[PDB]
Order: structure tokens, then sequence, then C-alpha cells
């Protein structure tokens, strides 16, 4: 049992909801949350500017720092960092953003960073800003993503059109 509460269940391990992944985060507090971060983590917009400013720009500063020391993350790839006031963790992950003519193939390998963690809260990797239909990223997590996968939908028009062309 778990404390994440409205969701519809997609499948055995997949679940979705119309909800503010930052609302949704500060609220629930969860392990991990899922930042749709690039691979410099310029937290500028979308999800990921979104989850920065509700940590007053902690969530900047502590990425800077990561990548003087690591440098660009892959696209397909991840970094664990504070969750801050939002979730014990952040799990920052690169999907391809077709704005930038990445190819979406990486998708799913963007989705298997999401197996190393038993539960998280997550948006749909390469949605938004990133230019990929939410529907196929919506296939490809159910296709990949094998641990419990509880799924926040910004837009309410574009949610119910998530559930009702799911198979
Ligand atoms: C993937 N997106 C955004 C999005 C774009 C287009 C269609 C559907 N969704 C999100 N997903 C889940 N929670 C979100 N909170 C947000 C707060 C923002 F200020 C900006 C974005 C988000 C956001």
């Amino acid at each position: 049992v778990n404390s994440f509460s409205g969701y519809l269940k997609l499948t055995d391990n997949v679940y979705i909801k119309n909800a503010d992944i930052v609302e949704e985060a500060k609220k629930v507090k969860p392990t991990v949350v899922v930042n749709a971060a690039n691979v410099y983590l310029k937290h500028g917009g979308g999800v990921a500017g979104a989850l920065n400013k509700a940590t007053n720009n902690a969530m900047q500063v502590e990425s800077d720092d990561y990548i003087a020391t690591n440098g660009p993350l892959k696209v397909g790839g991840s970094c664990v960092l504070s969750g801050h006031n939002l979730a014990k963790h952040c799990l920052h992950v690169v999907g391809p953003n077709v704005n930038k003519g990445e190819d979406i193939q990486l998708l799913k390998s963007a989705y298997e960073n999401f197996n190393q963690h038993e539960v998280l809260l997550a948006p749909l990797l390469s949605a938004g800003i990133f230019g990929a239909d939410p529907i196929h990223s919506l296939r490809v997590c159910v296709d990949t993503v094998r641990t419990n996968v509880y799924l926040a939908v910004f837009d309410k028009n574009l949610y119910d059109k998530l559930v009702s062309s799911f198979l």
C-alpha cells in the first residue's frame, strides 16, 4: 500500500492521473520524482522548469555542480540527485527532444532508467516541449517500465485522450 491517490490503473504496474507533478510531489513526498531533464540539466521550462522553480532554484544549483564534475548526461540516460522539498530523490531522465532531431528510439532507453526504482512519480518522457507524441510515450512506458509508476499528466484534455485511446 502506498499514498498515491486518485489514479486510474492502466496495467499491473502503471497508473495515471490528471495532476500537476509539482503539487503531487509536494503532497505525496514520494521516494522518487522523475524530472524531464536535458543533458545539461538546464531546468528552464516544461516539467523541469516547474520542478526547479518549486525548489527555489536549489535543483539548478545542485545540477550545475553535478555537470561541472561529471559533464553532460547521455540522451536516454539519467542521474539521481536530491529531491529537495519535493521528494527524497529526483531521477533526472533525458528523453529524446524531437525539436532537436533526436532519435525517438532512445525513448525506450530513457524509460529503462525507471526500472532501477521500485516506485516513481513521473511525467510522460519526451512529451510537452520535448515534442514527442504523448500517446506513443505512454505506450513505450507501459511496454518498458516494470516497476510501479504513477504518471502525472498536467493537461486535462491530454489525459482524457490518453485514457480513452489506451489499448
Ligand atoms: C509534460 N508536462 C507538460 C505537458 C506539456 C504538453 C502536454 C502535456 N503536458 C507536465 N507533465 C506533468 N506535470 C507537469 N507540470 C508542469 C508544470 C509546468 F509549468 C509545465 C509543464 C508541466 C507538466
